[PDB]
């Protein structure tokens, strides 16, 4: 539960991203994917990538990227009123991706990151408080249907 002075932090954010959607995921799964490799063997098409230098160089990881952070700003300018726009994500994570709430904590935390990678000093405290209460709100969100769904 966000405030609209923290909604308002996190939309702010969010127009960082949405300048340069594609680098941002881009960097969001490299990030996840190096700071955790297990979460690579649950991509089909990525577990190709054994470096980096692939990972940097590949476009359908960039457009991934772009699928991904397009879904995640869909929900976040829901303002937590997403109900509609998680579901089908949290069932086709669970049922056919089979993706554990980890993975969601790990890629929560990379997006943390990345803002302060790609901006320094410019992802205030605020800021990166808000975007945090965001990201765990999706989560437990998730959290509840994989319980429904008797996901592990
Ligand atoms: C902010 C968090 C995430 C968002 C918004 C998101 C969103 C999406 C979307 C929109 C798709 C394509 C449609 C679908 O299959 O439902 C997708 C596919 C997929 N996601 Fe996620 N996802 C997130 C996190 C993760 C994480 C953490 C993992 C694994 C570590 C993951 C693994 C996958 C896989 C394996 C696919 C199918 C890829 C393919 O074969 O095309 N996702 N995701």
């Amino acid at each position: 539960g966000l405030s609209d002075g923290e909604w308002q932090q996190v939309l702010n954010v969010w127009g960082k991203v949405e300048a340069d959607i594609a680098g941002h995921g881009q960097e969001v799964l490299i990030r996840l994917f190096t700071g955790h490799p297990e979460t690579l063997e649950k991509f089909d098409k990525f577990k190709h990538l054994k470096t980096e230098a692939e990972m940097k160089a590949s476009e359908d990881l960039k457009k991934h990227g772009t699928v991904v952070l397009t879904a995640l700003g869909g929900i976040l300018k829901k303002k937590g009123h997403h109900e509609a726009e998680l579901k089908p994500l949290a069932q086709s994570h669970a049922t056919k991706h089979k993706i554990p709430i980890k993975y969601l904590e790990f890629i929560s935390d990379a997006i943390i990151h990345v803002l302060h990678s790609k901006h320094p000093g410019d992802f205030g405290a605020d800021a990166q408080g808000a975007m945090t209460k965001a990201l765990e709100l999706f989560r437990n969100d998730i959290a509840a249907k994989y319980k429904e769904l008797g996901f592990q």
